[PDB]
């Protein structure tokens, strides 16, 4: 794998969204990974709809939370997911209103990254594209993060609670990092992004629940 990669630079990443108060981080994380694969396979960069996943992925619990693997499994079974235009985010649970006419991507399965393995994660990011991951996002320091490579020793790898998107990795000031796209709006962090310490004993559990959709 290359020393660094940044998928934002290749145009594989849509703009930063804002999930609001709904517990739908898992939906934003999922469409982020599907959006990456869509661009890589078609050349089109398009917003896919997290609302579609929130209302329809019945293995999950809407605004009460969910998993990305369950979301990819839904898109495969359903034979598609709508675009954001065809199924707009409203930040609260509604009945399923999927319309195949608005279908913008498909999914033929998903793959998990070996638990805790940051090197497999790096290679997945290098080979595949943006990868859905989960972290401990509960610390005050994460929430008020503004710039630099994030590291806080109180972060708990066994307390995953927030799903994000790994869109690259690199190194700043001799500190290795992952480039992480969050869903708290473009004002948060560095334009809605965060560089999180890489190769520091799986900090924040970034490699504990990673996965990506097959397309
Ligand atoms: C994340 C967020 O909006 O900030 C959001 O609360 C979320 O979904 N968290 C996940 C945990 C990460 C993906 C590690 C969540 O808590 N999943 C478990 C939800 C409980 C499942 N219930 C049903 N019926 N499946
Ligand atoms: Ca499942």
């Amino acid at each position: 794998a290359p020393d660094s990669v940044d998928y934002r630079e290749k145009g594989y990443v849509t703009p930063v969204k804002n999930q609001g108060q709904c517990g739908s981080c898992w939906a934003f994380s999922s469409v982020g990974a599907l959006e990456g694969q869509l661009k890589k396979k078609t050349g089109k960069l398009l917003n896919l709809s997290p609302q579609n996943l929130v209302d329809c992925v019945s293995e999950n619990d809407g605004c009460g939370g969910g998993y990305m693997t369950n979301a990819f499994q839904y898109v495969q079974k359903n034979r598609g997911i709508d675009s954001e235009d065809a199924y707009p985010y409203v930040g609260q649970e509604e009945s399923c209103m999927y319309n195949p006419t608005g279908k913008a991507a498909k999914c033929r399965g998903y793959r998990e990254i070996p638990e805790g393995n940051e090197k497999a994660l790096k290679r997945a990011v290098a080979r595949v594209g943006p990868v859905s991951v989960a972290i401990d996002a509960s610390l005050t320091s994460f929430q008020f993060y503004s710039k630099g490579v994030y590291y806080d020793e109180s972060c708990n790898s066994d307390n995953l609670n927030h799903a994000v998107l790994a869109v690259g990795y690199g190194e700043s000031k001799g500190n290795k990092h992952w480039i992480i796209k969050n869903s708290w709006g473009e004002n948060w962090g560095m334009g809605g992004y965060i560089k999180m310490a890489r190769n520091k004993n799986n900090a924040c559990g970034i490699a504990n629940l990673a996965s990506f959709p097959k397309m």
